[PDB]
C-alpha cells in the first residue's frame, strides 16, 4: 500500500538524509554518508532522482582530479539506478567567507567569487540532467538595520541573477532559475523572504521568463503564511518551476520535518492543488531526519516523506470525486468564482441597475456561505470517516 | 519642540481617530466622531490632510439628499482648515453582504456591487484632490482550504483591478491605486498577504503603472517579516505609492497602535530609510487611540504618532550626519555595496583568475565586517547618547 | 457513524452557536439565538450540556423581574432536555466599565463591582448544577508598559480570586474555579498568558485546591506553544478542572475554529492524552461558527466540533491498540521513562560507576531513538492508512 | 559616559563571547578563546563576573589531571582581575548522548549519566563562589508527539531536581537551582517552556524554596510573550534567582543579540522594573556576538551589552523622577492599583450597595485611562526628547 513508484516524481537532497544532525546546540549524531549510497538507498525506496550542491557532491576545496573522482562516481550510481537529477543548486552559506551573503555580500570581491562558484556548478548541473537550478540566498540579509542598505543588495541581487541568465543564455543552455524564499535563519531577516516577494523581485529582472520560485512548505509557515495560497499564485503566475516539501510545526527555527508532520491539513490541501492544478515537476524533499534517529531512522523518514504524500494524494482526489463533495461546491458557490465578474464589460457593470441601485443587498447579506459543511466533507475524507 | 507642521504631509483615516472602541470582545467606550470636527481638530495639531472610507463620510445607504449634504459639510471644514485628502478607500468589508469578500467573493452578484461601490467613491476622491486610492481586501480569503480556489479567485481580483483602471483611463483621472497588504484578520488568511505578493500581483495587471502598494507597519510585522526591508523592496520596485504608519508588538491581532510604539528600532529604521530615499507621499497613520483612552487621550494618541516620527527623523538625521558615523558604514563596507559587482562583464568575470581560482577565500573570510560597532553606533543616536 | 451521545460529554457555550458574527471589521450577520433553542438544538445534536455567561443568559441591566422571567425560560428548557450546565462563567469584558480590567482594573471601585457581578453569578451557577466556574481575565492586561504595575496588579488578582475562595467556602458551595488562560487579546498582552503562568500563580493563593485551569486549544498556540504538552503538565499538577476545545492556526488573532480545524495532528494527540489520562470533565467547545455561515450552518460547525472529537477518538484508540504500535513505543524506550532515575537513592546513583566513570557514551549516543517509525505509525492510523 | 564598573554586577558566560559562530548553515568564523583571556578581557570591559558550562571550562572528556589544569589556570585568572563566578551550569546537549534529553531523555541511563554530569559541576560550582546553579532543559522535549509521555518525562524532571536538591542539602551548600525556560530549539518543542511553566513546575518540588527561575529576554519573546511581565510575575513569587540578558526580534529561531537589540521598548520596561524592583542579582548577558564580527567585534558588542543596560537605566530613572510622570501617573491611577480592593472584607462587599446596586457603571466607563499620555511621556524619556 502507497508505494512510491519513480513516475511519482518524488526527489531528495544529498544533503536532507545525508543530514549528519548537527544542530545550533549540537554535535552530529550520525556519520556523513556516501553521496553513492544515497543514490542507491533512495533508488530502492522508490525515488524518481537526487538534488545536490556543489560541496555535498565535491568536497570543498577539491582539485581537478579529486572533484573528477567524486563526479565519476556519482553519475555511475545514476547510471546503474536510472535516478535523475532535476535539480541543483550552489552551497553560498556555509563557508565563514559568505557571513554576509554571497550575492549580496557587502564585500565585492566576495560577490565575484559567488557568481564563479555557482556558474561551475551550473556546468555540472546541465550536464547531469537538471531542468531547474535553486538560488537560496539563506546568508543574503542583516542582523541589524544599518548593515545592508537593501535598496543597493536588491541591485546586486539583479545584478547577479542577470549575470547567471546571460550566462545560460550565451551557453545554450535550456536550465531554468528557481528562487527558494525564507523569511530568516541563519540571517536574522533574508531578502525576498517568501514567495511574494521572490515573484515581486523576477519580474525586474532582464530575462524573466528564465526565473521562477522553488517555495518551501516550512518557509512560508515560518512567516505564518498559508502555504497552499502561496503556491497557488506562484501557479497562478505560472512560476511553479519546482517545490520542497516538508513539515514545520509554526513560527519558530526552521524544522524541516518528513512531509505529512507539522501542518497536516495543509499538507492535504496542498497536494489537493498540486495534483488539481497538473503540477508536473518534482516532489522535492528539503527534510532532516531528526537527530534523535540512526541511520534505520534516517530511510524510514525519507520513506515516510513519500508515503504521507501519496496517502493525502489519495484522501484529496477522493474528497475531489465525492458526488457529496460537488454539490457542496455549488453550493458554496465555488463554480461561481470561476465565472468572469463583468464579462458584459466596464460600461454594461455601470449601467447595470441590479449591480447597485437595485443590489438586494440584505438578501445577498443573508445567503450562508456553507463553508463548514464542506471543510467537514474535506474532514471526513481526509480522516477516512467517509 | 518637534511640532509638527503641514510640510511634513502627516495624514490620518477619519476612522482612526474616529475609532470607537468596539472590539471582538466589547462595546464602544467612545461616541461617534463628526467628520467636520475631526479635519478641524487635526488641522490644530498640525496635521497635513485626511482620508476616509466611503461609509466613514457618508454613512451607508445615504440618498443622493443626505450623501450631498454629508459631502458639503466636510468640503467646507476642508476650506476653512486648508486640509488636504490625498488618499480615500472603499469599505469592502464592514457591511455583512461582504463576509466572503467584495472583488473576489464566491457569489458573482458581489463582486459586481463592490465594484460598484468602489467607482462611486473613486468619482469623489478625484474630486476631493486624492492621488491615491487604496485597495485593502480585507475579506478576500477563507478560514478553511475549500472555501475558496484561490486561482480563481486571482482571476476575479485581476479583473477587477484591471476594470478600475480602464475606468480611471476612461474618465482622465490622474489617481493611482495602492493595494494595502494584510497576512490575516478578518479573515483566516488573506489573498495578497505581504508587500511582495501585493507586488507580484500587480506586474499580472493589465496597466501595472496605476499601481503600488500602501504598506502597513503592522501588517507586515503580523507575518514577523522586516517592515523597512519591505519598504526598501517597493522603493526599489518605484511602487511605494503611500504608505500606512502605527505601532504592532509582533504576530498577534492586528494592533494599530500610534506611530512609535511597538517596534522602535523598526520604527527609526522605516523613518531613515524614507527620509534618506526622498520619500514624498503621505506619512499616513492607520493607527487606533486604544479604548482605554477618552476623547483627550484620542487626540494625544494621534499628536503621539506625528511627535514620534518626527524625533525619530532628527536622530536618523543626525546618525547619518555623524563623521563617525560615516566612518563607521565604510568601516563595513556599506560603500562597497553601492560598487556593481561586475560591471566588466560576464565574460571579464569568467576570465577574472582573482575571482576564483586564486581568490584567497580564508582572508576574506577573516574580516570582519564591524555590524555591531556600527548598530551602537545607531542604538546610541536614538537614544541620545552621543 | 461517530454519531455523539450525552455520555461523551460535549458541552458547549451559550456564546458559541450564538455567535452573531461582529468581528472587529464588521457587523453582525446572524441575528441573535433564544437561549432556549440554544439549549434545544443542542440537545438534539446529542450535546451533554451548555455554559453560559452571566450577560448570556440575563441582559446586562436586567431589573429582578426579568432576570426571574430569563432564569425560568432557561430552566425549563433543561428540564425539557436533561441539559446539564457543567459550567457557567462572568462577562467582565464586554461592557465599556471594563476597559482596564475587572479584578486588576486600576480604578478600585471597578475592581470591587467586578467581584459582586462574579459573586452574584456564582449563586446562580451553583444553582443549576455547575462544577466549575471560569474566570478569563481577558481585560486584565496592558497595551503599553506604563500603564500596569503588574506586580501589584497581581497583588489584586489574589486579593480577588481569595474573596471568590471565601465566599464558596463561606456558603458551603462544592463549585471550584477554573482560570483560562490566553496571552494576548483584545488586550495588547494579558495577564496569566499561558497555563503554566496560571498554574502558577494558583499555588500563591490562599486555598490553591478551589482553584484549576481550563485552557483553550487556541490560547496556548497563539503563543505558539505545544497544546498537548500543556495539558499533560496540567493533568500533571492535577489541575485541568475542564478545557475549552477548538481550532487554531497558528499565531495570530484568536480563531476559534471549531474543534479539529487549525493543527489537526495536535488534536489528534491532545485526544489520546484526554483518553489515555481518564479525563472525566465536560468536553467543552469553546469556538464561533464563522460568520460566513447561516443558521444551518452554525448547527453543522457545532456538530462538526462533536464528531471530529469522536474521529480522533477511534484514531487515537487503535493507534495505542495496536500490536506494532506497542511494539514501537518499546523500540523508542517510552517504557524506560516510566521507570524511576535512580530509585537506588542519591547514595547508590553516586557510587554507580556504571552511571559516569565507566557509562560508555558513545555507544548510548549510537542507539538510534526510532521516533520516526513511531510517528509514521501515528500518521498512518490518524489517517486511516493502516 | 555610561562607562560599567563591578557593582553594575554585569556577567557573561564564556560561551557568549567565546561563541566560534557555527549556526545551523554554517562553520565557524572564530577562532576559540581561552577561558583565561575572556576572563581578562572582560575584566578590562567594567564586567562583575563569569558563567560557564562544565565544558566550556574543562574540554569534555578530560583526565583528572587535565581537569585539574584547566580549573587552576583559570582560578588563577580569576584571582588576578577579581572577577566573580556568581553562576554555572551543565552542558546536558551538546554531546550526542543527549540527543533526546539529559534528565527525561526515554533512555533511564543517560539519565542517571545526565545527573552524574550535574553533579561534578555543582562542586565545582560551588568551590568558585557560585551562588547559583542553572539548569536549561534544552533536550528536554519532543518533535512528534509519540516520542514523549509528558508526565512520566515531568515525574523523572521532578526526581531530577528533587536528587540535586537533596545533594545539596547533604553537602550543607547554600547555592539555589534556577530554570532557565526556552519553549523550542533545538528540541521541536521543550519541557517547562515559559517562565510560568517553571514557577508551576518548582512548586511541585520537595524543596521548592531552593528553585528558581532564570528567564530569557529572547526566550519568552520566542513564544511572543511580554518578557517584563514574565519577570514581574517572577519577582511577584519570589522567584528571580538569576536573568538572562539579550535581545531578540520576535518570534523567530534564538538570536542572543547583545541586550538593548531587538525590543528596545521592551528592554526600556525591564530595565524599568529590575531597577525599581531592587533586583539585586547578577546581569547576566547570554547572547552571541553574530558570526559576521571578528574580535574586536565580540568586546564591542560585549561591551555594547552593558552600556544600553546603563542608558536604559538612566532614561527610566528619569522617567520616574520625573514630577510630570508622577503626575500622569496618578491620572492614570496607578496609585489605585495599589490600594486593596476590599480590605474593609467579604461582608463588607456584598453589603456595600455603591459596589454593585448603586454604581453607577457608566459614569465610570466614561472616565479615559490617560494611558496614551503616560506611554508618550516614557517615549520622551527614552528617546531623550524632553
Ligand atoms: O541552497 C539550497 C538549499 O540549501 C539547503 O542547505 C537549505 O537547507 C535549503 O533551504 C535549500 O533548499
Ligand atoms: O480599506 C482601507 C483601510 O480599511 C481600514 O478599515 C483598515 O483598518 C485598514 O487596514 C485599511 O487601511
Ligand atoms: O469568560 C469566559 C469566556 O469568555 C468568552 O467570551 C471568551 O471567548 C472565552 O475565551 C472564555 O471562555
Ligand atoms: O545551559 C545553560 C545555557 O546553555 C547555553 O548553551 C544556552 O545557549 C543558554 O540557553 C543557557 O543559558
Ligand atoms: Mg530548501
Ligand atoms: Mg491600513
Ligand atoms: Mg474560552
Ligand atoms: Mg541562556
Ligand atoms: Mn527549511
Ligand atoms: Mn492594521
Ligand atoms: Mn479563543
Ligand atoms: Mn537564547
Amino acid at each position: 500500500n502507497y508505494q512510491p513508484t519513480p513516475e511519482d516524481r518524488f526527489t531528495f537532497g544529498l544533503w536532507t538524509v545525508g543530514w549528519q544532525g548537527r544542530d545550533p546546540f549540537g554535535d552530529a549524531t550520525r556519520r556523513a554518508l556516501d553521496p553513492v549510497e544515497s543514490v542507491r538507498r533512495l533508488a530502492e525506496l522508490g525515488a524518481h532522482g537526487v538534488t545536490f550542491h556543489d560541496d555535498d557532491l565535491i568536497p570543498f576545496g577539491s582539485s581537478d582530479s579529486e572533484r573528477e573522482e567524486h563526479v565519476k562516481r556519482f553519475r555511475q550510481a545514476l547510471d546503474d539506478t536510472g535516478m535523475k537529477v532535476p535539480m541543483a543548486t550552489t552551497n553560498l552559506f556555509t563557508h565563514p567567507v559568505f557571513k554576509d551573503g554571497g550575492f549580496t555580500a557587502n564585500d565585492r570581491d566576495v560577490r565575484r567569487y559567488a557568481l564563479r562558484k555557482t556558474i561551475r556548478n551550473i556546468d555540472l548541473a546541465v550536464e547531469l540532467g537538471a531542468e531547474t537550478y535553486v538560488a537560496w540566498g539563506g546568508r543574503e540579509g542583516a542582523e541589524s538595520g544599518g548593515a545592508k542598505d537593501v535598496r543597493d543588495a536588491l541591485d546586486r541581487m539583479k545584478e547577479a541573477f542577470d549575470l547567471l541568465g546571460e550566462y545560460v543564455t550565451s551557453q545554450g543552455y535550456d536550465i531554468r532559475f528557481a528562487i527558494e524564499p525564507k523569511p530568516n535563519e541563519p540571517r536574522g531577516d533574508i531578502l525576498l523572504p517568501t514567495v511574494g516577494h521572490a515573484l515581486a523581485f523576477i519580474e525586474r529582472l532582464e530575462r524573466p521568463e528564465l526565473y521562477g520560485v522553488n517555495p518551501e512548505v516550512g518557509h512560508e509557515q515560518m512567516a505564518g503564511l498559508n502555504f497552499p495560497h502561496g503556491i497557488a499564485q506562484a501557479l497562478w503566475a505560472g512560476k511553479l518551476f519546482h517545490i520542497d516539501l516538508n513539515g514545520q510545526n509554526g513560527i519558530k527555527y526552521d524544522q524541516d520535518l518528513r512531509f505529512g508532520a507539522g501542518d497536516l491539513r495543509a499538507a492535504f490541501w496542498l497536494v489537493d492543488l498540486l495534483e488539481s492544478a497538473g503540477y508536473s515537476g518534482p516532489r522535492h524533499f528539503d527534510f532532516k531526519p531528526p537527530r534523535t534517529e540512526d541511520f534505520d531512522g534516517v530511510w524510514a523518514s525519507a520513506a515516510g516523506c513519500m508515503r504521507n504524500y501519496l496517502i493525502l494524494k489519495e484522501r484529496a482526489a477522493a474528497f475531489r470525486a465525492d458526488p457529496e463533495v460537488q454539490e457542496a461546491l455549488r453550493a458554496s458557490r465555488l463554480d461561481e468564482l470561476a465565472r468572469p465578474t463583468a464579462a458584459d464589460g466596464l460600461q454594461a457593470l455601470l449601467d447595470d441597475r441590479s449591480a447597485f441601485e437595485e443590489f438586494d443587498v440584505d438578501a445577498a447579506a443573508a445567503r450562508g456561505m456553507a463553508f463548514e459543511r464542506l471543510d467537514q466533507l474535506a474532514m471526513d475524507h481526509l480522516l477516512g470517516a467517509r
